[PDB]
């Protein structure tokens, strides 16, 4: 992350050594559970991207995990590139220049220069848009290593309605699918796939009932 | 949270990220139990609405919790608003502005007009009023949450006398009902969902006998 | 329909018995399976509407049905009515008034008024749309007729292949869904419910393989 | 189809409601069986390409089938535009210009413009063209619905042989082999797969036997 010193410039700190080891322990114990997105998040938060290469060094063990943030990244940089060509042309001495998809990912620039790009009025985040790739691709790892189906949660005889409803919520958000897709498996997939007490309960609750209605009526079926 | 600068001047520093971690584990594992309320409440300590804001991002995640937090905290804005007219007129130089329902949300305002309206004397706390607002959220999605309801806690035929009294206790955080019938819930019902042996012995206790009196006569029991 | 006589002017024919006849067996012998949505396109293939309304005469006697299309026609007119305003002003002698919505579904219009509207160069149609609207009520009977849910069609431990696709794509037609919901639909849930065979057999295919390619795969199986 | 008027002209008109309706319950009534291909044969006789774009929105129903048959389509027009490239040059006022691939279609093309095409001394026939189109699109549509190969055609233990040969037929026509594949499956696989005592007497009769000796000696076995 960037702090002030005592002068009141603008100085890259590290990450803590617990900060990482959190981040390590995350990577190797959740075994990329929907969960690893928002912790990242908030491990990662306000980093530049040296930090988070280093953060993606824990994720290099996992070769395949690491692969594909790689290839997200290349994918990434590239239509980064493509979406900002390199003017040709003078440089006002007061603008910094413009980081290229190697510079915004910390694979070719320095350390002052994240830093004076990411401290500005109004300021260029590349950092957050570093995070935003990472995200990306810890996304597609999560598919990826999802073990079940959302078609295949299915609440079961004597489970209780909450932790069906926690469990196809996880399963949803770990699939990552269409919003429109998103809208109808939560209003007609978690009515279908309850018990049959609470399918009873739900069918009777009729379309269109908001979650809150439906776990109220199913609390202690 | 607010620091203080070597000069002396009122300066916004971000939530660490461990603390963000801290949060996330909380929501991500807890399935928001009652005492996510607590701790939520210790994580946010001293907390500006930006800082709050990037806690409330992890909750984002939950869709159905999310907008339930959302709808609380818009009509706890609305209500702010109908309750703090703008007032017309001019505006002591020395005096800062009085915040709208979106500005101390922090959805339109800036930090520097948190940070000032935050440290004054006498302080209005914004940061503290977003804080009990989250807290009203939080409090309707642990109800709603809630997996059983106070009337189906009933203490097991060898289950110890301080377990069921804990977990009567719990559910009846999580429902949050009102004070009269929380009060007649921990005089009647705690008696009377008892095992056997437990509920004899309360019941030879008497009518308007103490928790710590019930507890001592059922230590062993 | 309309015709013309030996004088080169187009008249009005009536709908032939018989196929009044074909229409009333398709009406009470299919139970609003959504082949009757085709069936009804070819029956009242180039008709006008007092042709539509003698042919909805048969609905008629299908109470449910028959207030449901006439909710979806009303609804229908009176979105015709907003988007089509009646001008205040001179009328050309050479060119006919703009029909109402109670005038294009024949309520209140005559035959010559529909004879001359739909048979002009440019033609305006009206029976078209009177028909359109038909067949939007009759989707909505056929959606609401509709014995099982898209999610309860599984194939059968020895059900062939091609009868389960069949299945699947009858009822996928009366549920009518969104396109994207409907894409997702064939994409996962037919090779969700297919029976363990076919089911490997699919996986083993890989996403993104066509129906064709399915279909042959599983041809025997 | 093309008609004549009382003027000597020739006029087209429209497919009678009556047999889009016997083409509709073709489609949706026999799962595209290999007899799909006579009856279209025998529905369309005589039509035009706006009358074959009819009926073929009765197959647009079924979404894969309308998919292969827009290929197929789509195919021939292209095969049809680079065997018949665009004349550069003048015109006989006495002679219609070539339509083109989307013109035999009826895509783009009016319905004056087919009457005088198909209507000529020597005419060229723009309808039979588009309708063998048509049929070859359904012969891979029959191919793909099949539900049995060829070689799972056995008869049965107490099937009358000339039922199994009837199901033999069926399945070759639904399959559609080469010439000569088709010569060898009739002469040997037809044999292969009878039950035993038909396929007795068909070894005694001999390599080469007519299929009316074969269901001769076979008749009441
Ligand atoms: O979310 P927190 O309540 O702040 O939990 C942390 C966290 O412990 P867990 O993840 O095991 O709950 C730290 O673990 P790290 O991932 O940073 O390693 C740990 O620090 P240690 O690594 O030093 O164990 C620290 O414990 P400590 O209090 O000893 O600093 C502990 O904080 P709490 O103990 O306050 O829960
Ligand atoms: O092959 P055909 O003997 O001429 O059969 C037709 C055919 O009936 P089926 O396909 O049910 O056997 C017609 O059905 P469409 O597909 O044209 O609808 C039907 O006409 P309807 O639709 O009006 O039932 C007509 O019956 P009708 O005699 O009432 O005209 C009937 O002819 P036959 O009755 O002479 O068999």
């Amino acid at each position: 992350p960037i702090v002030q010193n005592l002068q009141g410039q603008m100085v890259h700190q590290a990450i803590s050594p617990r900060t990482l080891n959190a981040w390590v322990k995350v990577v190797e114990e959740k075994a990329f559970s929907p969960e690893v997105i928002p912790m990242f998040s908030a491990l990662s938060e306000g980093a530049t991207p040296q930090d988070l290469n280093t953060m993606l060094n824990t994720v290099g063990g996992h070769q395949a995990a690491a692969q594909m943030l790689k290839e997200t990244i290349n994918e990434e940089a590239a239509e980064w590139d493509r979406l900002h060509p390199v003017h040709a042309g003078p440089i006002a001495p007061g603008q910094m220049r413009e980081p290229r998809g190697s510079d915004i990912a910390g694979t070719t620039s320095t350390l002052q220069e994240q830093i004076g790009w990411m401290t500005h009025n109004p300021p260029i985040p590349v950092g957050e848009i570093y995070k935003r790739w990472i995200i990306l691709g810890l996304n597609k790892i999560v598919r990826m290593y999802s073990p079940t189906s959302i078609l295949d949660i299915r609440q079961g005889p004597k489970e209780p309605f909450r932790d069906y409803v926690d469990r196809f919520y996880k399963t949803l958000r770990a699939e990552q699918a269409s919003q429109e897709v998103k809208n109808w498996m939560t209003e007609t997939l978690l009515v279908q796939n309850a018990n049959p007490d609470c399918k009873t309960i739900l069918k009777a609750l009729g379309p269109g009932a908001t979650l809150e209605e439906m776990m109220t009526a199913c609390q202690g079926v």
